[PDB]
């Protein structure tokens, strides 16, 4: 339909790295300018249009459930293709995510209303806590 | 006029790149910064100043009417400077950017409820979907 | 309680730098990833995980009182430390910035309803304006 009037919020973005090597753009720029989602919002008027473009960004996202060895491509970090199993070691979530680093994976778990996520590869750990809101 | 409470927003930066380059700044770094914007909050008084500082992703704005041949800088991109003419190809809008590129431009439509993009340069095409929320 | 449908927002991020240099990170993304900070939306469903992290800017934040030298440990540009006293010259907020570059400095001042900060590094200077919201 010809109304394009509204605010979109970008879903998925196919070949944006191949798009701007066609544009002669630099591999600093590219590597994070890929990292980004943008939401529009177009105003129009019958030939008049008014497109705002809002760059944030973009969504890291892992869906899984319990005890099954399910395929994810970390496209928000080193895209490798680590098949991750989480399992339940009490009421904590334990990952183990199969790849070429050694002791790679996470846990996370909740302290009454705060969550803590530990990030664990090889002996490095991050410990990220979260307040929900 | 030393009272300088209140929220500030960036209005021009100047050199940004060149000072960067004199406190050692990688390049990749420095390109991010650019495409940033910044807005300053400064609680204040008499000589004690608190400052909070944050930092987003500037606004690409493109407007058009259909049919008129308006000059487009993509400042998001290459910094190229294109001669846009959008022209309605059934219920897809069809822009061709006339530059230094060959076949560059992008097609824009409506199916239902999500906006499908379409950007070409060259041979290469970056596919996004947008849906309204 | 394993619950952990609910939208969280991050409190602290623990060697997040070193977690990424175990992964092959680029300085250039870890850069950036450590001035940013999380939220993760996770919505549950008995076995079933859906987790949604989304980064945003550092904000940073320079408190100081004009005539008190404070130590100054410049996040989200160089990472260097610098000891820094701010002065008033006139209406012009004077600071020096004692560190490993020589004519280190800045200066922010008001004429009217524009915040002009200048920022001084050897012989590159940056002129930043500010418009009061």
């Amino acid at each position: 339909t010809r109304d394009q009037n509204g605010t979109w919020e970008m879903e998925s973005n196919e070949n944006f790295e191949g798009y701007m090597k066609a544009l002669d753009i630099d591999f600093a720029t590219r590597k994070i300018a890929v990292r980004l989602t943008q939401t529009k919002v177009i105003d129009q008027d019958g030939d008049n249009f008014k497109d705002k473009t809002t760059s944030t960004f973009r969504n890291y996202d892992v869906d899984f459930t319990v005890g099954v060895e399910f395929d994810e491509y970390t496209k928000s970090l080193d895209n490798r293709h680590v098949k991750a199993l989480v399992t339940w070691e009490g009421d904590v979530l334990v990952c183990v995510q199969k790849g070429e680093k050694e002791n790679r994976g996470w846990k996370k778990w909740i302290e009454g209303d705060k969550l803590y996520l530990e990030l664990t590869c090889g002996d490095q750990v991050c410990r990220q806590v979260f307040k929900k809101k």
